[PDB]
């Protein structure tokens, strides 16, 4: 069923919150016995927000290997991505030795430092190019290389240094900076225009290791941004566009990391961005 036609339907009967309780119901649970282990209790942001066993992301160290963070394999559409929480003040350092160990080009962050007058996650890169980084726990080094600032985001370039050989590499951060503190975007224009910006970086090419996506959680927004590509490639690559079913694809999705996309909101502005990304590259 061509999904803008689901979309006039569900809205005229405003149903939004029942598809989403049915999603909930069907989703998948697998057990994250490492996440919930005592010694890794300030490793988590939120008691209920932990990555399955089967699909976490392990740091290459003997002492302790675990990060809240997932691998979601899409094999259809051939696209990988890592989702992780907004960095704590002890895992920032484990942050970094994860993106240089995963061999990813760009991180995706779709929250501020400060929201809601409380704070959402470390201030974890550097601000200005004099002033650089070093986390002495993993052996790393992050310095300031340029900032673009525009109206919807902001696109960093950072210079990752392992200290251990004196390899560097650059990574992209792409920081959409608009997101507003309660519900969702009025229209989903400037989200895509991001996205489309990400893709044309080769962040999320397989010449690369997996981009790192995050918010507060890593399920919310993130969810939206994974969704949505992978929702798109998908329609570009098929016979008849209109076989893709964002519900099924979003099931898929939660076998890897629990609860993406938190409210029916959510739901409803992931149709809206894909809706809307159809017509743009398929339509005209
Ligand atoms: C669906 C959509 C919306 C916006 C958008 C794109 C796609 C992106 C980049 C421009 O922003 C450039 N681009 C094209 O010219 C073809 C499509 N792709």
């Amino acid at each position: 069923m061509e999904m803008e036609k689901e979309f006039e339907q569900i809205d005229k009967s405003g149903s939004w919150a029942a598809i989403y309780q049915d999603i909930r119901h069907e989703a998948s649970d697998f057990p994250s016995r490492v996440a919930k282990l005592p010694k890794n209790k300030n490793r988590n942001r939120y008691r209920d927000v932990s990555p399955f066993d089967h699909s976490r992301i392990k740091l290459h160290q003997e002492d302790n290997d675990y990060i809240n963070a997932s691998l979601i394999k899409m094999e259809e559409a051939q696209r990988s991505y890592i989702l992780t929480q907004g960095p704590l003040p002890n895992t920032v350092g484990h942050f970094w030795e994860m993106v240089w160990e995963q061999k990813s080009r760009g991180v995706v962050m779709l929250n501020r430092v400060m929201e809601k007058g409380s704070l959402k996650c470390a201030q974890y890169w550097p601000q200005k190019e004099e002033k650089e980084m070093i986390f002495e726990d993993t052996n790393l080094k992050l310095t300031l290389i340029s900032e673009d600032i525009k109206s919807y985001y902001t696109v960093r370039q950072l210079e990752l240094e392992n200290l251990t050989t004196q390899e560097t590499r650059e990574i992209l951060h792409f920081h959409y900076t608009t997101w507003p503190d309660f519900g969702v975007p009025e229209s989903p224009a400037s989200f895509l225009n991001f996205l489309f910006k990400v893709r044309e970086s080769g962040s999320l090419s397989p010449e690369h290791g997996p981009v790192v996506v995050h918010c507060s959680a890593g399920i919310g927004r993130s969810g939206t941004f994974c969704l949505a590509d992978t929702c798109l490639l998908l329609m570009d690559k098929r016979k008849d566009p209109s076989s893709v079913d964002i519900k099924k694809v979003l099931l898929e999705m939660r076998k890897f990391r629990m609860g993406l996309i938190q409210t029916a909101d959510q739901l409803r502005f992931s149709y809206l961005a894909v809706i809307e990304g159809a017509k743009f590259i398929m339509g005209d």
